[PDB]
């Protein structure tokens, strides 16, 4: 047997390096520049970002490296480190929502709903990408792609959007509209909010109600692994699973409905209501009673809980009060397992692992069914419990799980310029 493997992030060098040898090798002319976008891990806040709740994501080390150079046709030619005898090449001009053929629709499509916005000094483009954001990983390599894509087109456009928090928000909805529109891909924000908005040692408390306006709807929290002595050990599954399968989009469509039964715009309006009451176990159950069906009732308590879990971690933390962050990470994975049903064996086995040998808490991370978990552990047990997840797997007779290191990192930014 081989030991756990753990997926390094490329460096500045490597993927600056990486990206420009690629887009050389594929269009002989050099690239523009180079930007990337980080993957991320959700802290905690699981299934409330597209509910207009909280979440708490920070941004990878582990980005996507996009080497661009625009056109003065509507042409777009993509290519990918995965596949780089594989260009794809779409048109802007007059393409529709589903216009594209497979990954190309994420880049592509971050032009196309760049235009759509009237950014209509956007063309075309060549781009060659290289990530080291794992695969079917649950950490957001989609978002890695189409927020590197939205910060390079603002860049060579001059579009004047990138160089705040605030106008990265215009890119962030262009990345969210090409996944969504374009690739078909349903997602909320959670992700591209992460990718673009996060800072190095520090979680970004992210408030998904949609009438708030950048400065009010993010606030950088201390996420100092080292000051309390702790490492984020992030575990990849691999388990096998199905991106747009349709089990997102009905979680989505089910709290949409308990909304629209409940005559609230959203769920963190009745989430909120509860919160605020005294007795916050009869306002849940009077709000579970208004909804007949018992799948639906579960789906609510998970986001009104989770909403709630996400406060309580966010003063958990900056206490230093690691084992109550730690059964908050408990929590939310519980309720993401028996209320919202969006774990599998895999995920649910390796937070086993985890809790059984030492850490302060562990869940799942993402949108689920499959992908990561994460686990607060203290600094160096890290690889003894991804070691003790991989025997386990194999135990089972599943997929070798892979291991990355992690802590708050840096957003996209540009990596090099001509
Ligand atoms: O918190 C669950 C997440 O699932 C997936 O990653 C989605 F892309 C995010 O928007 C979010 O809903
Ligand atoms: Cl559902």
């Amino acid at each position: 047997m081989t030991a756990v493997e753990f997926i390094e992030p490329l460096t500045h060098e490597e993927g600056v390096s990486q990206a420009t040898k690629l887009f050389v090798d594929t269009y002989g002319a050099a690239p523009e520049g180079v930007w990337a976008a980080p993957g991320r891990v959700n802290l905690i806040g699981e299934h409330t970002d597209y509910n207009a709740g909280l979440c708490l994501p920070i941004a990878l080390p582990h980005r996507t490296f996009i080497a661009l150079k625009p056109r003065e046709d509507t042409k777009v030619r993509v290519v990918s480190g995965v596949a780089p005898d594989k260009v794809a090449e779409a048109d802007l001009d007059g393409l529709k929502a589903r216009g594209v053929d497979g990954w190309s629709a994420y880049p592509t499509g971050v032009a196309w709903a760049l235009r759509q916005a009237g950014f209509d000094k956007v063309k075309g483009f060549d781009a060659a990408f290289v990530s080291c954001v794992p695969l079917g990983s649950g950490l957001s390599s989609s978002a890695a792609m189409t927020c590197s894509t939205a910060l390079a087109l603002d860049d060579v456009y001059g579009l004047g959007y990138g160089d705040s928090d605030a106008g990265r928000v215009t890119l962030i909805n262009a990345a969210i509209k090409s996944e969504n529109e374009m690739a078909g891909a349903s997602t909320g924000g959670l992700d591209q909010n992460a990718s673009m908005r996060c800072t190095e040692g520090h979680a970004l408390l992210l408030d998904c109600r949609p009438e708030l306006t950048p400065l009010e709807n993010v606030s950088q929290q201390e996420f100092d692994l080292d000051k309390y002595n702790l490492e984020l050990l992030v575990v990849d599954t691999q388990a096998p699973h199905q991106l747009n399968d349709g089990q997102y989009a009905q979680r989505r469509a089910t709290c949409e409905e308990a909304a629209k039964i409940l005559g609230v715009a959203n769920l963190r309006v009745t989430a909120d209501g509860i919160s605020k009451a005294d007795d916050q176990f009869q306002a849940l159950k009077e709000t579970l009673d208004a909804l007949p069906d018992e799948t639906m009732k579960k789906r609510v308590r998970h986001v009104v809980t989770e909403i709630e879990r996400v406060r309580s971690f966010v003063r958990a933390f900056a206490q230093g009060d690691i084992k109550a962050a730690g059964r908050l990470f408990n929590a939310s994975h519980d309720s993401l397992a028996a209320d919202y049903e969006v774990t599998v064996p895999e995920l649910d086995i390796a937070v086993d692992v985890a809790r059984k040998n030492g850490a302060y808490g562990a869940r799942m991370t993402g949108g689920g069914f499959g992908g990561s978990i994460i686990a607060l552990v203290d600094k160096g047990q890290g690889h003894e419990i991804a070691q003790k997840i991989a025997d386990r797997f194999e135990k089972e007779g599943f997929n070798a799980p892979r291991a990355l290191p992690a802590f708050a990192a840096a957003s996209a930014s540009r990596e090099a310029k001509l």
